[PDB]
């Protein structure tokens, strides 16, 4: 068994490695990738995703974020509040401001130790889920916005053509701006490249421990739990290594920088932060060996996770019997 501890794996294709994004991903498994939920991958010296980034500023940030959190440091929630709307201009200044900037530190784990000491005490504002591309239409090698749809997936496995569209997100960061656990939509891929600015961290669970994260946060938040019996598709929970250490889940981590990509696995659980003023591209995509997961993946019904227009045929091909309860949840 390739990959037996589920470490995250690093990779670098060559340039003519990175052609064939499939077959590249199913490479990176043929290794035992996906054990761990989350590998990097380092593109060839050669590409590049546009020729600069000195043109985003007037991007608009309709519904900026301000994550406000609620718990202790380690064992926290965060909602969402929505903000007056800002450009990209507007909003990296913002981020350098002293009020949300990074704050002097050695190194990553210093700022990582300063993160999750410090994080409960302040509200970062995160532009998160901006439908859009920074990739150049002349980029054909890992282009986000050229992948093969999801729908096309399932029409080619299964047979069935199915209505929905798959696009890709922009998420501008600033310091202490977090993503909580969760996993993607139907226990998806997700791919992600961190276009420009800081780092992001990552912490990850392998797939074939996800139920002991998902045991362990309806211990730490039980009025969620008893709510909700997915309530992590709310992503909204965050719980810190030092806590995961001390209840044995198993896990990793690691910090991708700008130019790198990221891929998530089905059902690999993931949360992290963002150092400072940066922009992410991601999106959800699918392999044959997602279907299985797709067919089982939870489902929040309780009204809370409200999700694309998408994901409807999903839950009714895939999970028949699961759809009417799912789709009152949407209704
Ligand atoms: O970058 C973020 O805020 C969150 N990204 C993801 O969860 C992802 O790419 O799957
Ligand atoms: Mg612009
Ligand atoms: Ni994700
Ligand atoms: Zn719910």
């Amino acid at each position: 068994a390739q990959n037996p501890n589920c470490n995250i794996m690093i990779f670098h294709p060559t340039k003519e490695e990175f052609n064939d994004f499939d077959k590249y991903i199913a490479y990176m498994e043929s290794q035992g990738a996906h054990r761990a939920g989350l590998a990097k991958i380092i593109p060839p010296k050669e590409w590049k995703a546009r020729e600069t980034y000195d043109n985003i500023s007037e991007i608009l940030i309709a519904t900026p974020l301000q994550q406000v959190a609620s718990g202790r440091a380690g064992v926290f929630t965060q909602y969402h509040k929505k903000k007056k709307a800002m450009t990209v201009g507007e909003y990296r200044h913002l981020a350098n401001s002293k009020k949300y900037q990074t704050p002097p530190h050695q190194n990553f784990e210093d700022l990582e130790r300063k993160y999750w000491k410090n994080r409960i005490y302040n509200s970062p504002i995160y532009g998160a889920d901006i439908s859009g591309s920074l990739f150049d239409e002349n980029t054909k090698q890992w282009n986000l916005g050229h992948l093969g749809t999801i729908q096309d997936l399932l029409e080619k496995e299964c047979g069935v053509v199915i209505e929905g569209v798959n696009t890709p997100y922009l998420y501008f960061g600033m310091w202490k701006t977090t993503f909580a656990w969760h996993t993607e939509d139907m226990d998806l891929y997700s791919i992600n490249y961190l276009h420009l600015g800081e780092p992001k961290t990552w912490y990850v669970v392998p797939p074939e421990h996800g139920q002991r994260l998902e045991r362990l946060a309806r211990e730490l938040f039980p009025g969620s739990s008893r709510g909700c019996g997915a309530f992590l598709r709310h992503k909204v929970a965050l719980i810190s290594p030092t806590v995961l250490k001390e209840n044995g889940i198993p896990f990793n981590r690691i910090t991708q920088e700008a130019g790198e990509f990221m891929v998530t696995f089905p059902y690999g659980y993931h949360a992290g932060f963002n150092h400072g003023f940066n922009c992410a591209e991601a999106i959800n995509f699918a392999t044959p060996r997602w279907i299985d997961y797709g067919k089982m993946a939870s489902q929040c019904s309780c009204g809370e996770a409200r999700v694309t227009f998408s994901m409807d045929a999903f839950v009714r091909i895939l999970q028949p019997e699961r759809y009417d309860l799912w789709k009152r949840g949407q209704d």
